[PDB]
């Protein structure tokens, strides 16, 4: 079976999923009433970025479910029901919302008539990333140890490629837009580069850790939450900065 | 009935799962473009709104019936005796497919001829799903015959739809801008891969695997509802940003 | 008692009537945001056709209640609870729904001074047609045979008359508009003479029919779907459409 | 209590539906027919759908409650010792019977006395509804002095009401133009009809009949407020779309 | 313990319960709405109209709620459940309220400069009036006489301050505006005069009365609702119709 | 765990019921005041309205975790083995300070430097957060050193915030006009009373009093919410009005 956890520990990470739910929610409404402020060549991704919160938001609300759904109270404990949680239901987050990701990235900065060949290399790249995830995920890290690292390493040959065009894509245009400009693109990129980290971290703690103890179960769990709303809620508020930034620059804010 | 594994019950609940939230984001996505793209494509925007939507709620109840249906003993997922009533998408489609046929017409340029060709097309599509729904509730074992007769009378007007379909976007295609010829060509061939996809899972369905069937029928039918509503409507605003881009009616 | 079900039965007329709940108020948005598209003197026929078919939302969402209701689940099968599914809650919607109908054409058409007088006679025609039906459809085809005819009989009176007025009231006026107009005019006509002659039909089978077996229980209730989603639904589209093409032939399209 | 047959507990709970049905209609209506009325006259549609809106959902739990008060036995409805509660209407009138008011006196045209009169008539319903709650509660049976007494004591502010709407629609008729005059000549009429219903199912339920005098009250009172709620507020609108018309505010 | 009820006396109060939230949340949407006619300086008033009776609408929600869970049906009779139904949830309600009653008067009313200090007093002495009535409130009138007396006394010290600021502050202000707004302001004072004696005469009942019978309890918590909807709704329109009269006075009312 | 007496029971529910109420009320306001004010100002009445809002929804739900976790027994209230979760604060301060921080920055002039002074002083506020969350839950009793530490620890980044926050108002109060710069003094006040309390009611938390000492944390935490949130946004649209009528900005 699983682990049995203490009010402390199930309360832990009952709340980290709540906090995760209110900023993906909140941060929708947050870009779906900041369209009004940008200019109108700019809200096409703020649109985006609005329904990367949306979905993560719906997501979250169901792993908030699972969770309490896999533990049940009983003398002051909370012990498995037998009711699975498992981190294959963010696959199907992550397989809509990180595509997605990407094309609010790439719709907020100036389009190079290429801007569509880009983006659609990224997003088949990103879904290929996420497709050969998923069956190492499912593989028994013990029993099924040589399928779990061949479809990892298969799956970080597009992530790396992911992460290589977007620092060779940035930089030849973040030296070309005003300084305000620059210093919002080059933290959305540490953004990225910190916080996208953690998915495959956690993947191969499953295959050399994790699932030992309570606390590693908290931790992670934690580390997805803080991992999310990082990687959605305050990459999607950079999102809104440089759609301000680059219409106070181009002229086009609302007067 | 048959008993799953857990991952076989995790991967049907999860492909549910997925086309619940593809729905939800693309009902949001529609809403919101619809004040992005010139004021005479909006009512197309409007209908692809409201296939979302009750694309969205029938499949939240579909998962709903799903985990309802089999129960988690002996790590393996067994029957409960509640039934999951896979006849529930095909009430969907006989109102969203008629509803999807209109968007694309409301998307086009409006001739004379418009208003008989949207009322054959949704003759049409009534019919498919008519005949297809005593073939989809007939047992694959002991009614095999049936099965096959309604799939075969019901593609009839299946590939009367796609025959229509290509040859009015392709009259259309050389009136109009590039980037408007682009996107209605590839519209031709999503319609055609995503339409006949379905065929195959209802001949999946008939031919035995056992539970893997169960599995497939399923994530089969979602894939394709998610790449032939949701996916589809980002073409009909894809097509309907570019007409406005060309006609000067951008908001912007 | 009544019949037993099988999943199968139970399943198909449940799906009939969510396909009509569905049809219903999805129809009530289109009808609404449509407003927007068509000239302000034939807003107000497409306000109709939104109430139209609210109710007829609601009221199926009540019949969906009654239908699980009904039956339970036992050993595979769906057996009768005793509580009653009748079709006389059918005639709480027809009541205020069939008045509605002809209040919506009569509203997209044109006003000549006696339009008032014309509406009138048709909306006291339909409600003496249900008043007239409701004895006789809670007595009993066997034991109250007598009763159940007349007042059949009597209703079928204003119900002829109203076939009657559509028929001359909008021939004579169809032939005063544009082509498109006419087509849609006439069709309308088609539309109501098609779906409007199932519910005496069905009002008849229980006196000479119906109840004998499952199978006709289904195709009752799926008849009654198909009816509700084309005479209102489908009707308040023809509704729609006359309204756009007469906006379009007067100049009142908004631009 | 009282058993009911079948048919009984039918036409109750049917126009009870009915009931439930109109309001909504009617608020959609009260709703949308705000942006088709001159800008003027937005405030009495405003009130209008209040009316029908609470209504709608009194007259829902009306419902819940009439269907919670009877059980199903031996081909019959007896009671389950769960109370049917006849006293929520008249809550209910409390508040609405003042808005309705309202939004005659909003349609009209606005004078120096205005604000008297309505506050009088206001006053007076309240007295109204005060004093024929005594008189709803008390027991048709053992407790006939009562009802009478609050009944005849009810009837003062009532007849008092009546009086006030003859006198000031018919001195407003001849100030109008033809359409507006018809109207307010109906009205009077309508008003009369409707509010004089309620007396008689009042002493429909103090004179005995059994379970169809029950029937009766509630048929009757349905009726009742559907027609002075909702029909009326129909002619509330007309009168705005009237008026509308002639002072050339009609936003068409 | 407390008072076995009817199913009369139940109904009679949890009707008057049902009425006080029906009318809060109705005055809400109506004031709400009624922002579009008056002039803009008054339109902040109206918006503190609408939260005083949203506020209530919501404390009366859960004081509806709190009713019927503390009887339960028995033998055809309500009899008590030992869960408590006690007056100091209303202080709760009071304590934000009353202060927002006296300052949707002052924003209706002509600023002249201190009218920020009028305010700041009289909303210092709603707070105290409120704070010092508490203590007094649950204390129990027989065992706890002393203490009852004492904060009722001091309770009523700020009541009478804001009594006579009233009444010295609005006639001052009465005899400079136009006839109709004369009226208005002279009839809101007799309205907060009738109404606010209520709830010190209550506080005055449970040290010298109440709780004997059934029927007080019905009579108190009829009354509540009488004193809370005219207080608070009836109270909202007069506001509601000075901002209109004034809004007519200085030219301000859109046309 | 302990039983607390009726009137304990009582009275920290009733702040709970406040807090509630507070938040409903003040979401009505920012959301109707936005309206009001000029509109540069208008999205930091957004971000006051999601803050209230936020906090509305986590203190219904914990208004629900205290009703479950007593039970009324013998003239008490005792323990159900159902846990209060007085962590749920913390979580919901995590998201709702760097919230309350923005909604300042954006009501102020906007200058080249704010971009960074609100980043430094949301990464203070979650850090704050972050060690004060092992300090919330430990034991007053037999953990005792960890509690202060972690106190200890929470409030370098808590005088650091305080610190900015009175520096950067005092630099902005001799720009403006006179009602501004009393609005701005007030504000730092007020901030300093309100955010100062939270410190207070940890070690009144950790400081034993028994049952009464529940009650203070829950009334303290509750009081402190509703002035550093409600009473906050109140100010928020003090300074947007007063500056939309300096501005020329007012709508009206
Ligand atoms: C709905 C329940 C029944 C299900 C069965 C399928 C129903 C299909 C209905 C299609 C409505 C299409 C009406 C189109 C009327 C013309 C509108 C139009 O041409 O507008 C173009 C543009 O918006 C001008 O600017
Ligand atoms: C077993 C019984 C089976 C019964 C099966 C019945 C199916 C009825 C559906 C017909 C398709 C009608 C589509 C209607 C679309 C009309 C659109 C229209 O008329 O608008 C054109 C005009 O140009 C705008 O101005
Ligand atoms: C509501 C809870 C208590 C129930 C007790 C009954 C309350 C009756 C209230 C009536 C409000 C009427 C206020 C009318 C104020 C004048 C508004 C007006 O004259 O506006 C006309 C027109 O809109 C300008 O263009
Ligand atoms: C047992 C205790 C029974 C107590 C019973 C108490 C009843 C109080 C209700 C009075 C009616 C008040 C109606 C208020 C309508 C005012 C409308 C108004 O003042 O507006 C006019 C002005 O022209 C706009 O500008
Ligand atoms: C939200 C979930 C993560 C929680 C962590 C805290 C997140 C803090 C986010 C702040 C958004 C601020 C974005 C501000 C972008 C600039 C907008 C602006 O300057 O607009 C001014 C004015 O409206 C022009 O007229
Ligand atoms: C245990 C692990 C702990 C991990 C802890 C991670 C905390 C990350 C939060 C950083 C604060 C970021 C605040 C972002 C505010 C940005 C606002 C902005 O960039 O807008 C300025 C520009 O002027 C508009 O045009
Ligand atoms: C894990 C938490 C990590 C910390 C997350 C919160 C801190 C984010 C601060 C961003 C300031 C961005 C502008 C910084 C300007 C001074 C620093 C700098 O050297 O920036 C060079 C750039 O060219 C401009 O001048
Ligand atoms: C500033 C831009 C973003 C900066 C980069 C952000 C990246 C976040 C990713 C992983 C953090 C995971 C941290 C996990 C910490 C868990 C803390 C914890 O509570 O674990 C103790 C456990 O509960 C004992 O039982
Ligand atoms: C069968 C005939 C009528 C029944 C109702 C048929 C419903 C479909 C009507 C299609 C229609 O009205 O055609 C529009 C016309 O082509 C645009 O000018
Ligand atoms: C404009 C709207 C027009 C809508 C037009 C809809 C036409 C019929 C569609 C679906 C019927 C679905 C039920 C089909 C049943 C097939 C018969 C069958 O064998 O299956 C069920 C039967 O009860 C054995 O148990
Ligand atoms: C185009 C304009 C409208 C055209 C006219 C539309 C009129 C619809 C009225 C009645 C149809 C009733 C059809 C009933 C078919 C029932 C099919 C069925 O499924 O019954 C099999 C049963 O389930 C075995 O057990
Ligand atoms: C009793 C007197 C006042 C108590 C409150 C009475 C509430 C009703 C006030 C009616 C009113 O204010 O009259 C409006 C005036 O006639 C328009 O000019
Ligand atoms: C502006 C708002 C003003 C509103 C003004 C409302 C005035 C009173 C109205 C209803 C009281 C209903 C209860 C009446 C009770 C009558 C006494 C009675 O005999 O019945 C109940 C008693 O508990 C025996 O059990
Ligand atoms: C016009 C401006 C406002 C005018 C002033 C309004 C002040 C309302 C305050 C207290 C009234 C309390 C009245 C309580 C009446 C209770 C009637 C009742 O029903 O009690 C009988 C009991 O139920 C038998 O068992
Ligand atoms: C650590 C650095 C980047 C990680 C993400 C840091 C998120 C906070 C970024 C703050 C920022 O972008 O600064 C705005 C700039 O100062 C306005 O000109
Ligand atoms: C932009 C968003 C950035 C958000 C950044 C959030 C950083 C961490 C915050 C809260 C962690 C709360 C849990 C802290 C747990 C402390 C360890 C502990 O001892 O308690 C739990 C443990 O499971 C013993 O049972
Ligand atoms: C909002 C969610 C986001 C940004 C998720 C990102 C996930 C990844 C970058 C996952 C990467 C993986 C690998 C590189 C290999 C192992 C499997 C994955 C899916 C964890
Ligand atoms: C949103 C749902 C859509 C677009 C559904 C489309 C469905 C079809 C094209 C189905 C076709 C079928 C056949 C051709 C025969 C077998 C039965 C069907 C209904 C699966
Ligand atoms: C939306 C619902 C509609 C259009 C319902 C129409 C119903 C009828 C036309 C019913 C007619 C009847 C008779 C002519 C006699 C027998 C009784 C009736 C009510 C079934
Ligand atoms: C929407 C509800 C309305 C318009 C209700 C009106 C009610 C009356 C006019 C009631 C009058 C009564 C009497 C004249 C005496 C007997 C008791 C009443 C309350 C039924
Ligand atoms: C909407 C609610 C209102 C206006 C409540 C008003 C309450 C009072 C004026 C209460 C006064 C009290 C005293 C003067 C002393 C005794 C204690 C009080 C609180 C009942
Ligand atoms: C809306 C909620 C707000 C503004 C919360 C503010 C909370 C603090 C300023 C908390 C400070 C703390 C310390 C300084 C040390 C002890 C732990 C804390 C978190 C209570």
């Amino acid at each position: 079976s699983a682990t049995t956890l203490t009010l402390q520990q199930f309360s832990t990470v009952y709340n980290m999923l709540s906090f995760a739910v209110a900023s993906m929610l909140g941060a929708f409404a947050f870009f779906v009433m900041g369209r009004k402020i940008v200019g109108p060549k700019y809200r096409l991704a703020l649109v985006v970025s609005s329904l990367v919160v949306l979905i993560a938001g719906y997501h979250y609300w169901r792993i908030m479910g699972s969770w309490t759904a896999a533990y049940a109270l009983k003398d002051g404990m909370y012990v498995p029901t037998g009711e699975p949680f498992n981190d294959a239901y963010r696959y199907v987050d992550w397989l809509l919302t990180v595509p997605l990701l990407l094309t609010e990235l790439v719709l907020v900065m100036k389009l190079k008539k290429e801007s569509g060949s880009v983006l659609a290399k990224l997003i088949l790249a990103a879904i290929a990333m996420i497709a050969l995830g998923y069956p190492g995920e499912i593989s028994n890290p013990e029993s099924q140890a040589g399928a779990r690292l061949m479809w990892g390493v298969l799956s970080t040959v597009p992530f790396l490629y992911i992460l290589y065009v977007l620092w060779v894509r940035l930089g030849d245009a973040i030296g070309e837009h005003p300084a305000k400009v620059q210093v919002l693109l080059k933290n959305t990129r540490y953004l990225i580069l910190l916080t996208w980290g953690f998915y495959p971290i956690v993947y191969a703690m499953g295959s050399y850790g994790w699932l030992g103890g309570a606390g590693s179960v908290v931790a992670v769990q934690v580390g997805y939450s803080i991992a999310d709303v990082t990687a959605k809620a305050l990459y999607g508020v950079m999102i809104f900065a440089i759609a301000y930034a680059k219409s106070e620059a181009d002229g086009s804010l609302p007067a």
